[PDB]
């Protein structure tokens, strides 16, 4: 079975990149899979499935949930996505290492401004500027320098923005997604040319759409 994620949880999915781009020294294990995870929130299960079987798959409903877990001697409590891919324990370390950077820079500049913040609607496509790059290398896995060399010029505002914007980590993430699943491939393949195909929007959604074209 594989995770096919409808439009109610690409929210959710958002925030789950939001928070390891806020993450000081994040690790991003997990962020080829939940990048791959939004993009398909993004196409919803109908079109993933129908690209999936003209591609040459077990559809997972994800529905959100509360799982309690006791954290410092008192339980807490945290919005989950049900996943097979991804599992609770990985989903709820994410929020409290996010939660932990966030009331460190809320001790250096007080209170946190949207652009900087974790439900910012940027941060799932700012995530996907990277494997749009990933892609680009693919297509024409040495030219990982070169990933990391883009990511700096172009997403610089966005490396200004998030201490977990990590090009070197996330890239090769996606570079290891994309390689263990290549059915992923044509999923993206199939997001940015649907992407693409909107003339205006935000500048991420702007360097989303530069970038693919490149490829």
């Amino acid at each position: 079975s594989i995770d096919t994620p409808n439009y109610d949880v690409q929210k959710h999915i958002n925030k789950l990149c939001g928070m390891l781009l806020i993450t000081e020294d994040a690790n991003h294990k997990f962020t080829g899979l939940i990048g791959m995870l939004y993009a398909m929130s993004r196409l919803g299960r109908e079109d993933t499935i129908k690209i999936l079987r003209d591609a040459g798959v077990k559809a997972n409903g994800v529905d959100v949930t509360t799982h309690r877990q006791d954290i410092n001697g008192k339980e807490m409590k945290f919005e989950v996505l049900t996943l097979a891919s991804l599992t609770t324990e990985i989903q709820i370390n994410i929020e409290i290492e996010s939660r932990k950077s966030y009331k460190k820079m809320l001790k250096e500049m007080g209170e946190v401004a949207p652009e900087y913040r974790h439900d910012s609607p940027d941060c799932g496509m700012i995530i996907l500027c990277i494997l749009a790059l990933v892609i680009t290398k693919l297509a024409a896995r040495s030219g990982l320098t070169a990933v990391i060399r883009r990511a700096n010029n172009v997403l610089k505002n966005e490396m200004k923005r998030y201490k977990g914007l990590l090009p070197k980590d996330i890239a090769n993430s996606f570079y290891e997604v994309f390689e263990k699943h290549p059915h992923f491939i044509d999923v993206f393949v199939h997001f940015g040319i649907a992407q693409s195909s909107t003339r205006g929007g935000s500048r991420v959604e702007g360097i989303f759409a530069g970038l693919f074209m490149n490829a």
